[PDB]
């Protein structure tokens, strides 16, 4: 029989960045190597009930899951890490628990009580982190629940968060509750010294609020040295085989083998009473093959509405390097501000030396006639052309004008446009996972491999269906729809008039992971390799 | 000229329940009396938006303000110790703060942001204090503010109130802000000695989060003696003149004397750099002799739905002593409950030794017969009655049941009652102040000396006009209206008929104080007297 | 007239190695440079009563003041800074505060009462720092004693020293003490971002044992920028002018500039309500040119018995430096281990390229043959030597041998010797100034330009004054002595035999400054320049 669930938190002390996320995923591929089902959860201590409002170009892209949840884009990293569906329930935000016990407590479900922070507002957040162990959609407990803490031990908005996981140890007990403290480990060149002194305070800091940590992450420029392991092992009393050195990686993608070199998953293991079963390497081993000894390069063109920030478009960038790994190839990405393409001569400057086009979604944008005339220079040059959801918009917006339909567009962009051949269906925002039905045949079903597919969305446009015919005379096929054939989902042009020009109204790259690359990346940067062959 | 608002805090440190509410009230009316023009806020720590979702026989009376908002009760106390009206503002919640913020982020006032308890909370907390320091209606702005923070020194719940306290301290400067900090002072009984240690660590906790205290209030069963303020003084670093000891007081209108005798309001004031006059004791020494010498005694029955409880009756439980002391009398209050008075015999039991009957109101409760049976029992037994909001409702559903009307009743206790003698005007929610006209010569415009008056109000059933004829066959007077004479605001006996029997659909209660007595609870207060004696 | 004496405190935060020594030197240069008088002292949280039973090849060089005293290495950080002889009063560690309340309670001193950490460590502690504004042997009072506490806030061994700063400024008031507060700003690489959090969190732990910071050092590998700033000045409560960024500097000397640039020295004349005088940068400005544009180089050899700490010859170091500067010269010290000049050829391999042979002091050291060997060899060699206590003792030691006396060695490094040239006179241990009188026209009295010196002394062993006729023999002249003539302070070979060998009993490295070099270094590093442009 399968023991309880177990609980797994990981806070983080000193300063924030250390990339305790990372960390915690990385910790999650370990795990789940070692045939465990594991689960992971981010509570956000921010007062936005979800990171819609959120501009992404300051803050990091929105990442969605199947059941529909605007979620934090950590989400991502946990998806790619496990190769697993999460439910929107894996991000909690204090803007969430704030909103629902306020809610709760106008509509008199208090009962007449003073509604406090303690035991009410630390109910909602361990309810949300409990409610994680529940029997999955396939009847499936997970074994751990990996819940990563934001905001660092010590500050005020982590507090009820804290107090929270303290209270399901307090419940649960010692052997299903673990806690992974992260911490920094600086180097100070003058001396040419590392200190463990911060780790000691942070740790003492953690403590005061009833949390004592079972393990700690060294994060460090270098390896942390045995003596200095032993003095935070005695001073933290922390056993030494969960003082765990974690110096920066290469690469996100070798983070699992420090863990693994330091033996953390074995000491969480051992910790938990978890079934112990030895890593099986062969999938992140191929993969860090494909990351580390690349057989070609290729460069893919980006064209985002603002491109200084990469964690805007992450899932974009991960499945475009996946899309890379597949073929063994290196996809370096040129990030290309869309606004520069708007004329012939701008594209040319900012497209001339790429291999293929690949247009991402701009949920809330104004302007896009830079990412039409990308794919109107696309077009001409014979460069392969990926679109995802306004990037299919862009290729119908592009193929209408380039049949007469000069002033076409989506009426969410131009509202007095006299032909919206993308329009709303007010309308319906669809979010999360949606069927779409494919041509047997059309290059989407060939990359798919399948003609039955599902996708997640973002939007509330779509494909005007009064201009499929008129549309159809640039030759646009609309080789995908929902199964009812209403709602177009995939466009392509035929590989005779364009080897691979395809769009789609929702976001593949958030079903990519590094070791299960998504069909349409694959099919994308393959063109994309073909086109710098020919070339 | 005006210098600079002054903000003075006033924080708990090592447990609740030590009057820290009624200590701020006691400096307020130190600070008034020395001339300056003082208001006072409350922090409450807790989630809901007002505390009309709190069982108020739980958690104590609403207070509703003359603008109609409902608040602690501790804005009570501020009104009765300052003798001033306060405003909503002086009411601020973790709920009011947090669904504010929440509401803001939903509708993208943050324009794109992360919102965070540093700066938005925070933020929002610190605009609710600068807000006090506002000119007010009659265009004059407060010399002090004193702000309460609800909480406990070292809870979470308090965390972003004190953090948004010491903000203001960083902004306005040491010079307009001061920092009173409330202690405990234990007595341990077996060794006989009491204790510094509670404040001392107390103190180090409130500095700990970056405030530093200028004075302490040491709040002990007996005199603190001069040696533990001295070792206080060295290890708090607190001036010794503001080290405060704060014995248990016999009355609630002692602590003043106390803190007097100490010397904490000239602290405050040359602490401040406010301008300084003596205190005037005129006021105060005339209310003292009233509460501690009074020339004769009086019961009053206090007919509530639920009476364990007094503070769910604070304000009314005021207005009756305050109408006492205006005639050199003690009242007894002797508390009913209104559901051993249904039957003649119950009330009979219940009210057969009173001098008077007090049916308070009732907001969101459940069956009234009670308070019906007592005014029954009241009419027939001569005895003077006072009904405030449900007490009016109530007398007027007696008085239309005793002329036939036997199912009189509120549609509110009986929606199916064939005549709704009380009913909505859904209707609309009266909140706050309302004029009222008074018809000349009737009990109430004699009681209050004036024809045009203002109250405040916290219902939605109303008189229903269409009965006023046949309530009239009572000999019930409509003897105050609203302006335009649609509502019934008062009712009344003729004195020839019954020499008491007075109800108001208001709350009186709300604008009276110790030292200014409400005029209808000196009138009725007055009739016990008188049917005492005739007795 | 001059004001009260005004106390700064300097704390670290965060972890040790930061700085604050230098940090503290370097603002008590800024304020002498403003004609304040300074004084600095050192509180140590090592039990050793004093640093003589350290390894000084492990934990840095013994100082020795004018008085005698044995202090920890800081104490010539300060002197070099200041120019200015300090009392052993300067260092005050845990072992001497608790060793004298100890010994005065084993003899009955406190009177019958318990012996505590408060009041009667902190009142010893208080009283050692008090005792530096007491006025100086010429009548004297400092305008700033500026006392560095050892030890990182929030450890325990600090806790009684801060716990007496917090005293002090308790009872003198904030108008005369100032807080300083070291902390460390990260950057993390992967980021790119620096961190404010941990001065955040290490003055919340400042502020709980009851200390505010006046103004915070920011120890950082590049600038913090105003945003950061801004944000310390927000959270700490510190005025942003008492926000100093502290960026590591290419020399110590370069330190005064990093601060005075920042204006730290002008907001503590202000916050201290000191004389107000701009500074004077003739001095140091003269000494940056001296540090930055050297017009040659010239290398020395520094023989210590034990070479891989450079801080157990600091002070040493320094004063090479200082003979430099005086020349526009730099030095490049050859770190020469001892024990590998024993042989000839292994001298020679060690000194062969060098231009000066330097013999330190060796105050419990064994083993001195090395020293001897060297010694031989740049005699041979022609190379100027400058041998410092032990360093004389070893030329005598080779002089004597190289007239037959094959046996001569110290009764110190071999008891059984039949000819101890060096010994006791067990002796008089020897610390502190003492006169000494030079022979008028020898290489020691042309260097000091006077016949009439003191220098401080560190050592039990003598020359014997039954070999003087003997060691003579080698044309060794006993050019320096005490006033009575019966020790001998100084030696030197005669010009025409040796440009320059000079021995000396004493430690002048100790009297040297970086701006007032002292004349046997500058002597010394002149021969050592004239050697090189011989060859
Ligand atoms: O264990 C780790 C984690 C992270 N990293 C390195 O740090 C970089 C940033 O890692 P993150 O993207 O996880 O940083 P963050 O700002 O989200 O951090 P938190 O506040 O969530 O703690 C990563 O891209 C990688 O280069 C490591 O090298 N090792
Ligand atoms: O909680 C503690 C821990 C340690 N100490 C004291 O710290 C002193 C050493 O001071 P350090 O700054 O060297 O600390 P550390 O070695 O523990 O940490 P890092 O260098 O790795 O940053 C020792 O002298 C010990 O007495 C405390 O007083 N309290
Ligand atoms: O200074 C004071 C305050 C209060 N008291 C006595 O304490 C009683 C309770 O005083 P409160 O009604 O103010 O108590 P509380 O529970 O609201 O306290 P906080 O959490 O707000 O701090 C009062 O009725 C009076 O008897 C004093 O004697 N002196
Ligand atoms: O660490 C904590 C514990 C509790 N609380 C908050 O304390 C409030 C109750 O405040 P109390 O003063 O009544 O505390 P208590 O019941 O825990 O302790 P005693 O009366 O026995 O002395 C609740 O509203 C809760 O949110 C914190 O904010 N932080
Ligand atoms: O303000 C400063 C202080 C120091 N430093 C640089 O740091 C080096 C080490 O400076 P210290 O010699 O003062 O370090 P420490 O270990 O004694 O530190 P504490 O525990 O006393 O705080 C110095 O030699 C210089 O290079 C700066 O650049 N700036
Ligand atoms: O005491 C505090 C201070 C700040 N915060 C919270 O910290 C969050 C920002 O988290 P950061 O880690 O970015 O902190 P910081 O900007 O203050 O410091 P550095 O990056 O310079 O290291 C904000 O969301 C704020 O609510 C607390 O909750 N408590
Ligand atoms: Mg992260
Ligand atoms: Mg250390
Ligand atoms: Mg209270
Ligand atoms: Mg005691
Ligand atoms: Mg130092
Ligand atoms: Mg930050």
């Amino acid at each position: 029989p399968q023991t309880a669930t177990k609980h797994l938190f990981v806070s983080g002390g000193v300063a924030s960045s250390l990339g305790k996320g990372l960390t915690a995923s990385s910790l999650g591929q370990l795990l789940t190597a070692r045939g465990l089902h594991v689960t992971m959860q981010k509570l956000d201590p921010y007062l936005n009930v979800d990171p819609g409002t959120m501009n992404p170009f300051q803050h990091g892209e929105v990442f969605v899951t199947e059941d529909g949840a605007e979620t934090d884009l950590d989400v991502g990293h946990y998806e790619r890490f496990l190769d697993r569906n999460l439910p929107g329930s894996a991000n909690v935000t204090t803007g969430q628990v704030y909103s629902t016990v306020i809610a709760k407590e106008r509509r008199g479900e208090y009962l007449g009580d003073t509604v406090q922070v303690i035991p009410h507002i630390t109910d909602e957040i361990k309810r949300r982190i409990l409610a994680m162990a529940q029997p999955d959609a396939d009847g499936n407990r997970p074994d751990v629940v990996i819940t990563e803490i934001g905001g660092t031990v010590g500050d005020i908005e982590s507090q009820p968060f804290l107090e929270a996981a303290r209270q399901v140890r307090h419940y649960l007990g010692r052997e299903d509750v673990f806690f992974l403290h992260v911490s920094l480990v600086p180097y100070l060149a003058p001396s040419g010294e590392l200190k463990t002194k911060p780790t000691q305070h942070s740790v003492a800091a953690l403590r005061s609020i009833g949390i004592t940590p079972d393990a700690l992450i060294l994060r460090c420029d270098r390896d942390v040295p045995e003596a200095l392991k032993n003095k935070i092992a005695l001073m933290c009393d922390v056993d030494i085989d969960g003082v765990i050195s974690t110096p920066d990686a290469p690469s996100i993608y070798d983070i699992p083998k420090v863990l693994h070199r330091e033996e953390l998953d074995a000491f969480v293991v051992r910790r938990l009473n978890l079934p112990f079963r030895d890593v099986d390497w062969t999938e992140w081993d191929d993969l860090l093959r494909r990351v580390h000894e690349p057989h070609e390069t290729v460069r893919i063109a980006l064209v985002g509405k603002y491109v200084e920030l990469s964690d805007a478009y992450l899932s974009v960038a991960e499945a475009l390097r996946a899309g890379g790994f597949k073929h063994r190839a290196k996809v370096e990405i040129c990030w290309v501000a869309s606004d520069g393409c708007e004329t012939t001569s701008g594209a040319a400057a900012a497209l001339g030396d790429v291999h293929g086009v690949l247009i991402p979604g701009g949920f809330g944008i104004r302007g896009i006639e830079g990412k039409i005339g990308a794919i109107a220079y696309a077009r001409a040059r014979g460069l392969p052309v990926l679109g995802l959801c306004l990037g299919l918009q862009c290729i119908v917006i592009e193929a209408a004008r380039s049949v007469g339909l000069t002033n076409a567009n989506s009426a969410e962009f131009d509202p007095d446009t006299p032909d919206p051949v993308i329009a709303t269906m007010g309308g319906t925002m669809r979010l999360g996972s949606y069927p779409a039905v494919l041509e047997p045949d059309s290059v989407v079903a060939q990359a798919y491999q399948t003609t039955q597919v599902s996708e997640r969305h973002r939007h509330r446009y779509e494909v005007n269906n009064a201009y499929r015919d008129k549309i159809a005379e640039s030759g646009l096929r609309f080789s995908g729809t929902s199964p009812d054939g209403h709602l177009v989902e995939f466009v392509e042009y035929p590989p005779d008039r364009h080897p691979f020009v395809v769009g789609t109204q929702a976001h593949p790259e958030l079903k990519s992971r590094p070791t299960r690359p998504h069909p349409l990346f694959v099919a994308f940067v393959g063109a994309a390799i073909d086109y710098k062959a020919g070339e």
